[PDB]
DNA sequence: AAGATGAGACAATGGCGATTAC
RNA sequence: CUACUCUGUUGUUUUAGAGCUAGAAAUAGCAAGUUAAAAUAAGGCUAGUCCGUUAUCAACUUGAAAAAGUGGCACCGAGUCGGUGCU
DNA sequence: GTAATGCCATTGTCTCATCTT
């Protein structure tokens, strides 16, 4: 029995069918395993697997870092306790062991509760002479006298432990920290950036500007007074807002669609910064980055106020006088509040729960929190001066302790630590044996090239020992081999080339990949001069001109910098028309530009023996960061340059990398040719053709060396082919679960593999549309909006929106169109349905009356071409429509559509672009195909065929088999069935079109071949598919072309070669109708144990509950407070026993105790002694049940429900709704966005006006299933009350709502809903009782194979 | 008219506590 | 398009920073607050300045584990699958 | 006393309204 499988693969879902030689779903019988009186049961070979979605491993690195972050600190303080501990030992013997049982309380306590000093009266003495840490810091940095050591300690250890960040490397210097010289490297990089009307900022006084004591706004206008050829709405403008701390928007300054803010205080600055780079390319990254740097010495010159130079130690005494302003505020604020508002004094010094100071000290409010509430207090009273204007400055009441601290560098507290140490440097010997020690604890920072410090037990780590002894930060230099260890960092960072494995990847910055780049961007530009008439792609010569002539002396390249300067002077072209690139040259020389401003050595730049040098130079500064590795491995270039330009080098830094290898770009060769990728994309002949194209083109040699070295790159296990996918984590998990679904089904059919298997992979647009029409009207000049203003929102129907892109006006004839009777006026197709199915604004016009195109069948007449062509010449210059449109619409001049056109529309709808889908269809195929013969061929028994999601979507447009994703789950499941159905007819239908869809070696049949010619009828002498181009028309009965007439097919479709029916349009429609009206679909929900985080994050203040979870071994909660809510990972049913408390009473119960993650080890470990520490007796350890997430459990009535936790569950049924209604309720919802033919249009309405009653047999059907199944009588009658209290409203908008009314019934977990106005709130099933006497269903991935258990027992 | 800030609603399911009802 | 290394600042939690005046308390009037220690997934053995939140996971049999095995075919129907013949 | 009906969480984010430029 031959049989084929159609695949739907998602992210969270895998929807499968299994299809006959009819298109049939079998139905077969099922064994049952377990232990009740079900032995058989009847399944359709069709469902869909449900699966929560793969998660990325940044969080568990996130996670992993901060902890390798702390353990690392932790030993820091311990180094300096070991430095300090013989002598503390003379000195206090119980002050390290104090300081560390800090937190326990006095009860638990072993030593005295006084840390520092161990008696109240010194420790009272102590904080009265220093309330802040950084009072001791001042004063041991400032100093002569002999301090106690404990006290030492403690500056030293405060240092230590919060060291400040390493973003600057050396010594600290004005170079890279004073305000002056960073805004001087800023506006640098800005006119570097531009050149063209730049900025010149000689005169400013950087300094006093920008650090002088203001409001942020009112110090960025302060600055912008300053240059007056700039604004503060301007780029740099909002680079310095972004400095100051503010929140710039940078949409204005490059007319991007979606709004991007930033702001460095936040933590999700990087990524964003990632965004808006990716939007405008990676030249600007180096601006940004010196804005950051500027906002840290900004940031530094804030937090550094007292620059008097009376003191050694800038920070410290910075702190002080914040401390003092503090107190004087404080007591100011109190005295100004007790004498003008009496009342609510308690609010803002008591109370603590609404955000006052008590709020701001002992409560969780912050700063901006505090201010926001004391701004109307403080306008309110009277005297109020010297408060508001430290308010609007953000220095009002401050703590020493915020998050500005994070721009303070290292050096800064290196300096004070260095302070003291010499200050008591005599007086403690040890400190002078131990000074260079105690300041290498402070300095040292593991390398990122070296990576953790294991020794072999760790995967994340790769660093070589050179010793065998425990690394301390003193000893680093002579135990890590750094030169083995950075080898091995860059054998492991160095990524593969998804087209050619075994090659590493080139840097992104690389001179050859800019080259590259230039040239494949440059090779697609055409130019058109006065005579030839005709579009001429550049031939080599003009390509290496334009190259050394512009790319190679500027930055950017325009068009009109190309037009003016190339071929109006070389050239001497006076007119020339661009079609290949629209303002500018996207790729650019960056490193070029960047290597000349270094070296300024322009003909070492080009000569061809140094281009191995400068590609081991940027890949060099491109891997690492750090200096003293790069001075490492650029210290053999040293001779080569001057040394004065060496060390501007050794400052560039270099980030990314590309996603093409040397050998891909500038290796392999064609064996007929000679000539590599970069050498086609430098000559090439007439045509030129691009790197897609020598990818795609089969002609030469390089698709078939891109696929010779595929399979090299693969591994043996499957786990390594998934790997090595190019995708998310969840599309991979959904790919293995499609590969077992697969492996199940074979072996569901007797080990019979399948003859095909066909694969599918499963407000922002009113706002490009919106700046389109506004651009094009703003570049034509014509004031449609002034007399007809429309928004963003009546800017969604297709009518007006044409309306608006075609400037008013019909294309065809010479007439302006009615705004308010666009229901006359057709939508008409530039290429025609039976062509083509396209039917998006690319392809569609308005006009008054479609028999303006013509009599021909093709694309629009050229007595019409000619007579309108001007005007599209307007409105393509306009922007208002693309290229390709305007080609289209001018193709009859250029004789009509084409056997070159025809092909290019079948390989439009018959390839697949997507690579991960070509990767998936390899693993089934490589899993499927396995025999050989006595030659090395491999027999290809299973055919796996890649189809487009359009193609099924079509089909389902087309003959009614529409899709409503919120009825049920059934659609995965149903897609599945349709994409094998597609994918068989296609391939019965064309055969020699295997090589398009099919994997594998194939026939490259030319599908010129194939067309027929001046409509042939498809004769059977020569070979003739198809006279239209549209693959999809053997399946309708009749083809209405763009004329009118109407073509008929034969009612059976067989296949012209071999004589074998392939549809019968009776038949096999029909059966398609019952496939989708069967109701028992397999939809089965992956079980899985809960993996992750413990519990909620949040460490609470102690309670009095069970619930809280210890954060150390000795810390009962009810003392120090902890954790709460943790996951459980899967639940467990336990028959057992336990005591009642009145008696013995073993009363032998029966529940699902959840084993949280946290406990899952110690569960496993050994089960009864857990069992029996949670107060179970006589455990009956044989009827233990392990119940992961989403375990399925049927009751009465065929009632499911799924294991959502220990103590909760999810609904487990599936709403079989009839085909009718699904199809009623498509057509009422999409009422006015039908998207269809007027005709059609008006029978689908007049069809859903016949059948409104549909509406209440759908919220019958609705109810009678919740009823039955849901039991949410609350919420049911909710339902029925709004649908009675919303019968007046359109059908539309009652259809629109019952789609979110079918959240009631949805598998999973009950989830909330809106029935217009109306809320149903969502009704949880938070016991598990009733599951104790269920049916649990074990399933396999597929659903066919169950075991059920009656759990009474 | 555009940009920024504040408030009310959405994400999105399960655990905790309170509540209420038998 | 994933994956990885180095690093920081906040935050939270207990304890320390003596509260003072009345009053049998309850509760009232005021003073004060900015800082610090320690933990920051419980923990693990392999004892490293390492690892612990990703991937993977129905049931049953054999195994410490990677992993191997276990479930008849047609026909008439279709409310979550039912019925009949052969085997 | 036991068993079935709103807030919080890595406290993010999006849209609408009002005020300011």
């Amino acid at each position: 029995k031959k049989y084929s499988i159609g695949l739907d693969i998602g992210t969270n879902s895998v929807g499968w069918a299994v299809i006959t030689d009819e298109y049939k779903v079998p139905s077969k019988k099922f064994k049952v395993l377990g232990n009740t009186d079900r032995h058989s049961i009847k399944k359709n070979l069709i469902g869909a697997l449900l699966f929560d979605s793969g998660e990325t491993a940044e969080a568990t690195r996130l996670k992993r870092t901060a902890r390798r972050r702390y353990t690392r600190r932790k030993n820091r303080i311990c180094y300096l306790q070991e430095i300090f501990s013989n002598e503390m030992a003379k000195v206090d013997d119980s002050f390290f062991h104090r300081l560390e049982e800090s937190f326990l309380v006095e009860e638990d306590k072993k030593h005295e509760r006084h840390p520092i000093f161990g008696n109240i009266v010194d420790e009272v003495a102590y904080h009265e002479k220093y309330p802040t840490i950084y009072h001791l810091r001042k004063k041991l940095v400032d100093s002569t006298d002999k301090a106690d050591l404990r006290l030492i300690y403690l500056a030293l250890a405060h240092m230590i432990k919060f060291r400040g960040h390493f973003l600057i490397e050396g010594d600290l210097n004005p170079d890279n920290s004073d305000v002056d010289k960073l805004f001087i490297q800023l506006v640098q990089t800005y006119n570097q950036l531009f050149e063209e009307n730049p900025i010149n900022a000689s005169g400013v006084d950087a300094k006093a500007i920008l650090s002088a004591r203001l409001s942020k706004s009112r110090r960025l206008e302060n600055l912008i007074a300053q240059l007056p050829g700039e604004k503060k709405n301007g780029l740099f403008g909002n680079l310095i807002a972004l400095s100051l701390g503010l929140t710039p928007n940078f949409k204005s300054n490059f007319d991007l669609a979606e709004d991007a803010k930033l702001q460095l205080s936040k933590d999700t600055y990087d990524d964003d910064l990632d965004n808006l780079l990716a939007q405008i390319g990676d030249q600007y990254a180096d601006l940004f980055l010196a804005a950051k740097n500027l906002s840290d010495a900004i940031l530094l010159s804030d937090i550094l106020r007292v620059n008097t130079e009376i003191t050694k130690a800038p920070l410290s005494a910075s702190m002080i006088k914040r401390y003092d302003e503090h107190h004087q505020d404080l007591t100011l604020l109190k005295a100004l509040v007790r004498q003008q508002l009496p009342e609510k004094y308690k609010e803002i010094f008591f109370d603590q729960s609404k955000n006052g100071y008590a709020g701001y000290i002992d409560g969780g409010a912050s700063q901006e929190e505090f201010y926001k509430f004391i701004k109307p207090i403080l306008e309110k009273m009277d005297g109020t001066e010297e408060l508001l204007v430290k308010l609007n400055r953000e220095d009002l009441l401050r703590k020493q302790r915020t998050f500005d601290n994070g721009s303070i560098p290292h050096q800064i507290h290196l300096g004070e630590l260095h302070a003291i140490l010499r200050r008591q440097e005599d007086f403690y010997p040890f400190l002078k044996d131990n000074r260079e020690k105690i300041e290498k604890i402070l300095t040292f920072r593991i390398p990122y090239y070296v990576g953790p410090l294991a020794r072999g037990n760790s995967r994340f780590a790769w660093m070589t020992r050179k010793s065998e002894e425990t690394i301390t930060p003193w000893n680093f230099e002579e135990v890590v081999d750094k030169g083995a260890s950075a080898q091995s960092f860059i054998e492991r960072m160095t990524n593969f080339d998804k087209n050619l494995p075994n090659e590493k990847v080139l840097p992104k910055h690389s001179l050859l990949y800019e080259y590259f780049t230039v040239y494949n961007e440059l090779t697609k530009v055409k130019y058109v001069t006065e005579g030839m008439r005709k579009p001429a792609f550049l031939s080599g010569e003009q390509k290496k001109a334009i190259v050394d002539l512009l790319f190679k002396t500027n930055r950017k390249v325009t068009v009109k910098q190309l037009k003016e300067d190339y071929f109006k002077k070389i050239e001497c072209f006076d007119s020339v028309e661009i079609s290949g690139v629209e303002d500018r040259f996207n790729a650019s020389l960056g490193t070029y530009h960047d290597l000349l401003k270094i070296i300024k050595d322009k003909d070492f730049l080009d000569n061809e023996e140094n281009e191995d040098i400068l590609e081991d130079i940027v890949l060099t500064l491109t891997l690492f960061e750090d200096r003293e590795m790069i001075e490492e491995r650029l210290k053999t270039y040293a001779h080569l340059f001057d040394d004065k330009v060496m060390k501007q080098l050794k400052r560039r830094r270099y980030t990314g990398w590309g996603r093409l290898s040397r050998k891909l770009i500038n290796g392999i060769r064609d064996k007929q040719s000679g000539k590599t990728i970069l050498d086609f994309l430098k000559s090439d002949g007439f045509a030129n053709r691009n790197f897609m194209q020598l990818i795609h083109d089969d002609s030469l040699t390089f698709k078939e060396d891109i696929q010779k070295a595929q399979v090299s790159g693969q591994g043996d296990s499957l786990h390594e082919h998934i790997a090595n996918l190019a995708g998310s984590p969840a599309i991979k998990k959904g790919i293995l679960q499609t590969v077992k679904v697969v492996d199940e089904l074979v072996k569901v059919m007797g080990r019979h593999k399948p003859e095909n298997i066909v694969i599918e992979m499963a407000q922002k647009n009113s706002r490009e549309r919106m700046k389109r029409i506004e651009e094009g009207i703003k570049e034509l000049g014509s004031q449609i909006l002034k007399e007809h203003p429309v928004e963003n929102t009546q800017l969604q129907n297709e009518k007006l929106y044409l309306y608006y892109l075609q400037n008013g006006r019909d294309m065809y004839v010479d007439q302006e169109l009615d705004i308010n009777r666009l229901s006359d006026y057709d939508v008409d197709h530039i290429v025609p349905q039976s062509f083509l199915k396209d039917d998006s604004i690319d392809n569609k016009v308005l006009t008054r009356s479609d028999k303006n195109r013509g009599k021909s069948d093709n694309v629009p007449s050229e007595e019409v071409v000619k007579k309108m062509k001007n005007y599209w010449r307007q409105l393509l210059n306009a922007k208002l429509i693309t290229q390709r449109k305007f080609d289209n619409l001018t193709k009859a001049e250029r004789g009509g559509l084409s056997e070159l056109d025809k092909a290019g529309f079948i390989k439009r709808q018959l390839v697949e672009t997507r690579q991960i889908t070509k990767h998936v269809a390899q693993i089934l195929d490589s899993r499927m195909n396995t025999k050989y013969d006595e030659n090395d061929k491999l027999i290809r028994e299973v055919k796996v065929i890649t189809l487009k999601s359009k193609l099924v979507s079509d089909f389902r447009k087309d003959f009614q088999f529409y899709k409503v994703r919120e009825i049920n789950n059934y659609h995965h499941a149903h897609d599945a069935y349709l994409n094998a159905v597609v994918g068989t007819a296609l391939i019965k239908k064309y055969p020699k079109l295997e090589s398009e869809f099919v994997y594998g070696d194939y026939k490259v049949y030319d599908v010129r071949k194939m067309i027929a010619k001046s409509e042939q009828e498809i004769g059977k002498a020569t070979a003739k598919y198809f006279f239209y181009s549209n693959i999809m028309n053997f399946f309708k009965t009749e083809i209405t072309l763009a004329n009118g007439e109407i073509r008929k097919r034969p009612l059976i479709e067989t296949n012209g070669e071999t004589g074998e029916i392939v549809w019968d349009k009776g038949r096999d429609f029909a059966t398609v109708r019952k496939v989708l009206s069967m109701p028992q679909v397999n939809i089965v929900k992956k079980t899985e144990v809960q993996t992750g985080g413990f519990s909620k994050e949040s460490i609470l203040p102690k309670r009095n509950s069970d619930k809280l979870i210890a954060r150390k071994k000795d810390w009962d909660p009810k003392k120090y407070g902890g954790f709460d809510s943790p996951t459980v990972a899967y639940s467990v049913l336990v028959v057992a026993k336990v005591e009642k408390g009145k008696s013995k009473k073993l009363k032998s119960v029966k529940e699902l105790l959840g084993i949280t993650i946290m406990e899952r080890s110690s569960f496993e470990k050994n089960p009864i002694d857990f069992l029996e520490a949670k107060g179970y007796k006589e455990v009956k350890k044989d009827l233990i049940i392990k119940l992961p997430k989403y375990s399925l459990f049927e009751l009465e009535n065929g009632r499911k429900r799924m294991l959502a936790s220990a103590g909760e569950l999810q609904k487990g049924n599936e709403l079989a709704l009839p085909s009718k209604y699904v199809n009623f309720l498509y057509l009422a919802s999409h009422y006015e966005k039908l998207k269809g033919s007027p005709e059609d249009n008006e029978q689908k309405q007049l069809f859903v006006e016949q059948h409104k009653h549909y509406l209440d047999e759908i919220i019958e059907q609705i109810s009678e299933f919740s009823k039955r199944v849901i039991l949410a009588d609350a919420n049911l009658d909710k339902v029925l009350s709004a649908y009675n209290k919303h019968r007046d409203k359109p059908i539309r908008e009652q259809a629109e709502n019952i789609i979110h009314l079918f959240t009631l019934t949805n598998l999973g977990a009950p989830a909330a809903f809106k029935y217009f106005d109306t809320t149903i709130d969502r009704k949880r099933y938070c016991s598990t009782k009733e599951v104790l006497d269920a049916t649990l269903i074990h399933q396999s991935i597929t659903g066919l194979y169950e075991t059920r258990i009656d759990l009474s027992q």
